[PDB]
């Protein structure tokens, strides 16, 4: 198994690149992104890290000819909040990079994973335990580009036999990457605020529940789906979930683990109208039955690990 | 009176729509455009307000919009379902990129913009009988895929920027003015030609494959009416519409009534069959009916009468 990763230096890529390196060995894994890893970044100095802009189809093909992958994880995308503000970049990146990856997957017989997202759903999905097949009316361009990713991948599978595999990831929580202005990124902010003992200004409303998953469960699942025999897969795109929580549910969790009250004021920002159009929870029975998707962390296990790791990885005050 | 721009105008839909808009609103208020120039027997040859514009040329597309200042736009170019399976790269280039440019232009210059979708946007999980406006969409062609994209992108432009994006999922459209090509629903137009010529029709769709269809006069009344409707009457951006549903053998019987003779039709399955089979047999268009008055005058025999009489006149095929 020779594994190419594109968009490999962001939140998912960082940890997935290390996980795959450890399992199949550094010589069987090639990691690429349009930027280079910074000095403090976990993949710096390592070899088998390349620069590739996936918008350059010929460059893309060049790397694939040379490395001869049997597997590819295609991760570059502009996500829900950023996309609303830079839609042109969203459409370019999410539509065209994906187009080229699937064309290379067809031509060089690569098994290709491209993640979708709960942002592919909108307010007609059926908000409670959303099924794998339902109405898709996303309210963000990111979401729109991901419905397209899903349909087009599945068409490549039917038409050419391309082994296209995908999951709808819930919001993903990890320690290793600092927090942005993204929709589910408030969770990652509250951990940091609690460690610094500062005011958390949470843009998502206190009782807005969302499906979420902690990264080690995400890594197990992204490898497991791709190791599975094709024969076992009754579909190309699967909901997976970890657990649903609201920001008040997260604040509690963090208080139980720090034995100290933390400071949260809830003032809505752009993430709230977005999150509200998403499902509260997913039905992932198909992923469970077909290829063994499973979850070992609950919200309190995750907080304990997050409150330990953040001080180690970014020097915030330990607990 | 609106100022209407039509892109993709020389094709099957464009030809008859362009003429209708010219009649109704004045030739002065209608600009139409296409990547090629019209050939001399084309109904739009020799007419004013007919330009050459490649919609993949964003700069060029913008320049014409700037000069003309439309208030409405019908953005028609696409690669359709049978051709798209064979030329997928072209389908994705046309169907995605021109659409993107159109919407940006609609936003930027305040255009009410119509972009047709299709029954081909549905697949075999849609609910095959009397399919709803809102249902599972799992199209089994790249065209279908790009049209789901078009539906959702346009909708997002309505929500995010206030763009008055409007659309319908057209069924198989039947018209006489345009010579039939290789597409799925076009077996129907060929069968009218084979009958006037008294030649074999080798049909690549299987005889009992029912599909939603509509006759051009009705589709024209609907295309104009959806665009005249005031925005507050529209409960949604994308509407199903149909005329009536028929299979190849139904169409053959209907031609045989009018000709009072037998046609020869042999069924040899082609690539149109699998595609067509994944589409709805019929659609629920109640929302379109209630919201903006979508209505239908022709049935299959009114349609055959008119096709068999019109094709000779328009194209010199043997009469009656
Ligand atoms: N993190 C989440 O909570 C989450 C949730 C659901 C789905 N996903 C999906 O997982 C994938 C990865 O998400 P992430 O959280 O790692 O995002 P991220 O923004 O953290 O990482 C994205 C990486 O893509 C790179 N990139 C941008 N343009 C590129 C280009 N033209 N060529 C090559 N690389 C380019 C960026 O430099 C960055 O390293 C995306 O498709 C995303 O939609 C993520
Ligand atoms: N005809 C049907 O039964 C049917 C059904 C459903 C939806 N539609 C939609 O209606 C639209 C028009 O269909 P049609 O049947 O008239 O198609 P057609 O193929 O007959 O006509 C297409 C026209 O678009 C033009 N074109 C191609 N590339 C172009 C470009 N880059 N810039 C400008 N023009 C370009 C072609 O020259 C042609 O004149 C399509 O979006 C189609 O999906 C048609």
């Amino acid at each position: 198994p020779r594994v190419l990763v594109t968009g490999a230096l962001g939140q998912i890529g960082t940890d997935l690149s290390l996980a795959l390196r450890d399992k199949f060995g550094a010589d069987s894994v090639l990691v690429s992104d349009v930027v280079e890893p910074g000095a403090k970044h976990p993949l710096a100095g390592l070899k088998g890290v390349e620069k590739l802009d996936c918008l350059d189809s010929n460059g893309f093909e060049k790397l694939v000819k040379e490395f001869k992958p049997t597997w590819m994880y295609h991760l570059p995308a502009i996500m829900s909040v950023r996309g609303e503000a830079e839609p042109d970049l969203a459409m370019d990146i999410n539509v065209n990079t994906t187009r080229y990856a699937l064309e290379l997957a067809r031509k060089y017989n690569i098994r290709i994973f491209i993640p979708s997202t709960i942002a592919a759903f909108g307010d007609k999905c059926g908000k409670t335990m959303t099924k794998d097949d339902t109405i898709m009316n996303p309210s963000t361009v990111y979401g729109v580009t991901k419905v397209y990713t899903e349909l087009l991948g599945t068409w490549y599978r039917q038409k050419y036999g391309v082994d296209f595999r995908s999951v709808r990831l819930p919001g993903i929580i990890s320690a290793a990457t600092l927090p942005g202005g993204g929709a589910t990124d408030y969770a990652i902010h509250m951990y940091h605020s609690a460690l610094l003992q500062k005011k958390c200004v949470c843009p998502v409303l206190p009782y807005e529940s969302l499906p979420m998953m902690y990264m080690p469960d995400t890594l197990n699942s992204l490898v497991k789906i791709m190791e599975a025999p094709l024969e076992k897969l009754t579909r190309t795109v699967y909901n997976i979930t970890g657990f649903s929580f609201s920001p008040s549910e997260l604040r509690f969790s963090i208080e139980r683990c720090t034995d100290r009250t933390i400071e949260v004021e809830y003032v809505e920002g752009p993430a709230q109208k977005i999150a509200n159009s998403w499902p509260d929870s997913l039905d992932d029975s198909n992923a469970r039955n077909d290829w063994g998707h499973q979850v070992k962390y609950d919200i309190d296990m995750m907080s304990e690990d997050m409150l330990r790791q953040i001080p180690i990885l970014h020097g915030l005050p330990s607990l």
